[PDB]
This record gives structure tokens, C-alpha cells and sequence, in this order.
């Protein structure tokens, strides 16, 4: 079925840019949406204003759109549920707040879709897999791909991947997700390990994107590390168990490339002023998605004996005080090799 | 074998912008480069002010760079053959001139390398075939990859990738092409088919990357375009008999995504204005690669019964005066699809 799904309510949980952004899309699509987002005064703030000052500056928000404090009115009557909550609060979320939604959601019986992107620290876990544990594994899906907040929020054309193990999950959440002007368009695929890989990765290659810059280097150094920084998703993917069909698609190197190319983001400009030479320490005086993802990405790297060349170095000028020059030197030491690509046809 | 390898000469054919910056590879691994440009008073004017004026302004030549309009004295005594004339002039070239030069290369055993870009018109042949009607398929190999001419003239840190059909052949050219100091650094395939589909429809996609700009959309539909358009040049090369490994690599996504960013080039220029609803006539008033090869890039497409959705309608834009939006629409009328990327792992 190529018509689209229209619902009477859609809960977004998380107040960031992107759900913000998610926000005004289901707004097309959904009679009612509320954005649940922990802060009272904030909350107050922000529905006076009509204007989520706080992570989305400068983009009136649909006069169907409620933010609120209250777990219990967000998702009561919801027909959708999203979950963009930081990795870290993900966990502590469910076992203080979640006991109603979850009993709701697996009574009902309604979708849930993961859009947060990170690594657990203590369990080295992605975001869909921390919910895996609360809300039933049929229920969910996994929207990944070229998305900026802005462009998102303001109707700009974009496509995005959904990813779910039932391909016929992906499918119903593509009719939810998909805008009737066709500005935001979902592509469905299985891989719902590899969009989670490539959501964390991006964010550690893209300090390495800015690390580029600073050194002296150009776009051809920039193409070059999205290329073989895919190869680090792909391997990853592969030791998790993943089928491995997003990563050279919206939600693998899609969002990859744009991630490594937005020279104006808190990865970008932390890789760079790393590759003019300054301490970490004093780039610290928020935290930068790379710089928190490159240890536990490291870490679960080692526990699956997977090489990722490019984000062991990253990891090493962020947390090891690493020079950089000495760290390209030591990528560029192992000789002249093949481009490690199967082929496609025989 | 990882030790680079150090030649006596090495001769360019061809003197464009990019055949220029190569011929500046090649001068820190070669004691004499020779680079041949037809046109004897522009040789003269070259060689004088020791810089490419023009096809490569701003940039000096290292005194071990000589340019000549001599065919003979261009490739005598040369232990590596660049063809980087344009592809409407390469049979040409050698039905005029090549006589000489192909008796030398076929009994000296001389690696041949080529770096043209395109569809020949009356054959529908990529270069490295056209070349192949020549000099003996072993010789051959194609050199693709993510490579503004003057980062790679400056020595500006970039990643290439050799191809041949034997991967034997690409590893002696990766020894002969990849400089000291790690700056200009060659990946080896098989995928010489792919190299040249990829370099060939980037060019038609860069201009659809213009028409999206032009049409108001933003990075996100860039990051879309390259992401689908790169599925087209996997079926034609599918469809063509290639291995399909270079698709993925520095070749495929690695150069299309830099081609399609490149926001100044005529390509990109060209598709802006068609976006912003100026007839091609009006544009027309040096070609753009992309609008050369849109057509026989269809006809090609056509012969071959692949269906090329993004390509096929920057033709209809470019050539047959279809309004952008009613080609966005048209595209945009397929209904909701699954992503077609197959899983890499089972
Ligand atoms: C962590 C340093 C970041 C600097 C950015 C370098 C620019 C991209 C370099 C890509 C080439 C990587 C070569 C890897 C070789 C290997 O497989 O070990
Ligand atoms: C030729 C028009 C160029 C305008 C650029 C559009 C921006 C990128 C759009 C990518 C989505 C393409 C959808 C193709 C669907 C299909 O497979 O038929
Ligand atoms: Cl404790 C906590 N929980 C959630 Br959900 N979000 C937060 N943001 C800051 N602290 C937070
Ligand atoms: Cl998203 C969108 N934008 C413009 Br401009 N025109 C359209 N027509 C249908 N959907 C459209
Ligand atoms: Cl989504 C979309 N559709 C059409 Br038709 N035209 C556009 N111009 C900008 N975005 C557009
Ligand atoms: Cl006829 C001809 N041959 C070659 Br090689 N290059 C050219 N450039 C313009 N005309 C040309
Ligand atoms: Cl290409 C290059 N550039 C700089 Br800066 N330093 C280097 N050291 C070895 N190769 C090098
Ligand atoms: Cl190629 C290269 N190598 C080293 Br070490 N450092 C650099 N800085 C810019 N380009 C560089």
C-alpha cells in the first residue's frame, strides 16, 4: 500500500532539535502532537512562545504541537510513540517514568520509533536495544538518515530511512512518517543494526572530518575519510550481528557524508581546533557527540576484535593526547593495499 | 610489495586541468615528465612562464615538467602513458597520430593509464575501451577517485583508487602513482567498468545536485541524490559486465559525493539555473561534461533496458525543456519502496 496513515495523536519523547524537527512532521500527519520534555518552566516558556527556544531557535512551531512535563498526557491516546531522549537518560527514563507507557504501548499494541543515536556506557548497548529491553522488540522501529534538524523542521525536502527486523513494520511507519507533499520521504530496510552503527560512528568520524581541516587538508582528504570510515561501519556491523543493507544507503553513508561535510557543527569545530594543536582540555572550557562516543565505541571495538583504523585514531588524539600528525602518519604507515571491496556481480 | 617505484619518464597526454595536476604526481617520482598539448604557440607560452595559464592558473611547474607538441618526443623513452584527452578526440588522436606510439608501447611493454572521463557519442564506448581498440587490454588500467585538480597540484592530501582487470597490473601502477611524502595515495581494484560509470554519470548527476539548489532544496536532498543516484551507476554497471566493486569505493560514492558538493563548478552552475527556470539556450550563451553526457548516457541506458530514474530526468530538463518540478513530481510519484540495497551479510 502506497496511501499514507493519518492518526488522531503522536508523542514525541525528547525536546531536542531533531525531535523538535520530527515534531513538525508528524504535525502534518497527526491531529494532535505532544513533545514531552521534563522542565515545567520550560515547558511553560516554550507553548507561550510557540518557539522551542531552547534547541530549535527561529521555526514557529504547528499550532497543533504541545510541549508538556506530564509522561502520563503525552503518550495517553497516542497512536505512535518516538523516542529521542539522550542515550545516557534512556535507561533511567524507563525504570522511573515508564512503567504506565510501557504497559500502554504493549497493550495497545502501538509503534515505537528510535531515533536517539549513541552507545550506552555501561552496557555498550545502542539506543533501540536499550528500549528492546522494556518495550516489546515487534514494536520497534529505527528512523535513520540525511536529516538536519532545520531543514527537517522547516519542510525541507528530505529522506530518511526506517528500520525494522519485520520489513512489514518499516513498511506501516513509512506510510506514518511520509508527509503528503512528499517533503519528508522513508525509505524501508531491514538494518536496523547497521543504522544504529552508522548513528554512532558518524558522529567520532566527524571530529576526524574537522581534525582534517585543521591540519591543512581538503575535500579530497574529507571524501577519502567518509569512504574508509564506511568500511569501519560496515566491519562493526557485520561483528553485531547486523545484515549490513543500510550501511551504503540513507541511513549509512547518507548521513555520513553530510555529518562529515557540516562544517559549522560542535564535531567538526572540536576535530578542528584538535588538528591546530590544541589541548582537549581547553576545547572542554556542551560535550561533542564524537567525543563522548569514542570510548565506549573503542571499547566495544576491542570486545568484538573489530579494527576500526580512523576511530582508534580519533580516540586516541581525544581521550591519549595524541598528536595528530603523528596519528596520520601512523594510518599512513601500513603500506599499499587493495580497496577491500567484494564485488558485487560474478 | 609496499616500496614505491621510481622511473625515469613519464609523458601526459592531454593538458587540461586535471592531466596538469597529475603531471605534478608524477614530477616527484619521475626524473622527466613530459605533458602533450597540440597547440605549439600555447606550448611555447607554457614552458615560458612555467605554469599552466590555461588550464591549471596559480600554480608553478616543477622544473622537471616539460610540455610539447611533439607526439613522438612526448612518449619516447616514457615508462608510464597518461590519456587524459577528451574523450570526443581520443579515436582521433590515435587514428592521426598514435601509429608511432602504440608500435612503443605494445613492444616496450609500457603500463597505460588512463584518466579521461565520458561517453563516446557514435560507440557508446568509456575511454579505457576506446583506448582498448589500441593498445593491448593488459596494458590498461583506469585511475578514479575523489581529486580536485588543484588539491592533487599541491600536493593536497588525496586517495585514488588504480583499476585493472588484473589486479596485478593496478599494484604495479599503485607503486608507480603513490608519492613519498603519503600525499597523493592509490587504492587497488578490479572494477575498471565501475571507475568508469561512476566517472562518467557523476557528471550528469552534478547537474541535478544544481537543479535541486535551484529549486530551493537543501543538504539533505543533495545527501539523497548522491545516495540514490548512486544505485543507477551500480545497475549500469550491473548491466555492463562490471564487478561492481569500485561502486562503493573512491571511484563511486568517494568522487560522486565530492563531484555533486563542488557548488562552483559549471556542472552544479548549469543545473542551478535550469532549477531556477532558465531555458538551457539562454545557459549556453565551454559545455558542461554533465550536459555532454546526459545523452548518450540515455541512449546507452536504453540499449541496455536499465532504468536510470534520476539520470533519465536530468536529460528530460537539459534536453527535451521539462519543467524541474514536473520532473521532481514525476520522480516523486513511485510510491512508498523499500530502500533495494541487498544485505551484506547472512
Ligand atoms: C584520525 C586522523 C584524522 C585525519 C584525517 C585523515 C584524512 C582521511 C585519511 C583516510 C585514509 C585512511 C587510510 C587508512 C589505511 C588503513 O586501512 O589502515
Ligand atoms: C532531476 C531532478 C533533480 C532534483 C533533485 C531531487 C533531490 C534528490 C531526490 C532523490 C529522491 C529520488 C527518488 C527516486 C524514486 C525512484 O526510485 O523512482
Ligand atoms: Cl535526569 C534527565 N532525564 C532526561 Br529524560 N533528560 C535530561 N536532560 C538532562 N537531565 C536529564
Ligand atoms: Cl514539499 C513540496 N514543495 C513544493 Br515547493 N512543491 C510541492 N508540490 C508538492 N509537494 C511539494
Ligand atoms: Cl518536495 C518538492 N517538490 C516539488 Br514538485 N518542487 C519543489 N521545490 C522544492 N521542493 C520541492
Ligand atoms: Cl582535434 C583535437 N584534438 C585534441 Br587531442 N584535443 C583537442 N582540443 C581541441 N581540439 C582538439
Ligand atoms: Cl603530504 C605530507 N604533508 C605534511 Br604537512 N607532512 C608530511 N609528512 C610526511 N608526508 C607529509
Ligand atoms: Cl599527508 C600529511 N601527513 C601528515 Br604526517 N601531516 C599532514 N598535514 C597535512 N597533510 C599531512
Amino acid at each position: 500500500k502506497d496511501e499514507l496513515l493519518y492518526l488522531n495523536k503522536a508523542v514525541v519523547f525528547g525536546s531536542g532539535a531533531f525531535g523538535t524537527a520530527l515534531a513538525m512532521v508528524l504535525s502534518k500527519k497527526c491531529r494532535e502532537v505532544c513533545v514531552w520534555h521534563m522542565n515545567e518552566e520550560e515547558v511553560r516558556l516554550v507553548n507561550e512562545k510557540r518557539e522551542n527556544v531552547l534547541f530549535l531557535k527561529g521555526v514557529q512551531l504547528a499550532s497543533n504541537i504541545t510541549f508538556t512535563s506530564d509522561v502520563e498526557k503525552a503518550y495517553n491516546g497516542a497512536e505512535i510513540i518516538l523516542f529521542v531522549i539522550p542515550t545516557q537518560f534512556l535507561r533511567g527514563f524507563f525504570e522511573k517514568s515508564g512503567g504506565n507507557l510501557i504497559a500502554y504501548a504493549k497493550e495497545k499494541q502501538v509503534p515505537v520509533l528510535v531515533c536517539t543515536k549513541g552507545i550506552e556506557r555501561s552496557t555498550l548497548k545502542f539506543p533501540a536495544e536499550i528500549i528492546g529491553e522494556f518495550l516489546p522488540s515487534p514494536l520497534l522501529s529505527v528512523l535513520a538518515g540525511p536529516s538536519f534538524a532545520i531543514e527537517v523542521a522547516t519542510g525541507v525536502f528530505t529522506c530518511v530511512s526506517i528500520a525494522s527486523a519485520d520489513i512489514n513494520v518499516a513498511r506501516r511507519l513509512q506510510r506514518i512518517m511520509s508527509t503528503g507533499d512528499r517533503s519528508f520521504v522513508c525509505w524501508a530496510t531491514t538494518d536496523t543494526v547497521g543504522c544504529e552503527v552508522a548513528s554512532a560512528v558518524k558522529n567520532v568520524l566527524a571530529i576526524g572530518s574537522g581534525v582534517a581541516n585543521g591540519l591543512g587538508m581538503g575535500l579530497n582528504a574529507r571524501a577519502a575519510l567518509i569512504m574508509r570510515g564506511l568500511l569501519e561501519i560496515r566491519d562493526l556491523t557485520a561483528a553485531l550481528g547486523g545484515d549490513g543493507s543500510a550501511v551504503f544507503g540513507l541511513a549509512g553513508l547518507g548521513d555520513l557524508q553530510l555529518t562529515c561535510s557540516s562544517e559549522l557543527s560542535r564535531n567538526f569545530t572540536v576535530g578542528k581546533k584538535l588538528g591546530k594543536g590544541l589541548p582537549i582540555e581547553e576545547i572542554q572550557r556542551a560535550v561533542a557527540e564524537g567525543v563522548a562516543t569514542a570510548d565506549p565505541l573503542m571499547r566495544l571495538a576491542k570486545q568484538l576484535k573489530v579494527k576500526m583504523p580512523l576511530c582508534h585514531q580519533i580516540y586516541e588524539i581525544v581521550y591519549k593526547k595524541k598528536n595528530p600528525r603523528d596519528a596520520l602518519a601512523d594510518l599512513l604507515s601500513c603500506g599499499l593495499q587493495d580497496e577491500g571491496l567484494p564485488p558485487l556481480f560474478k
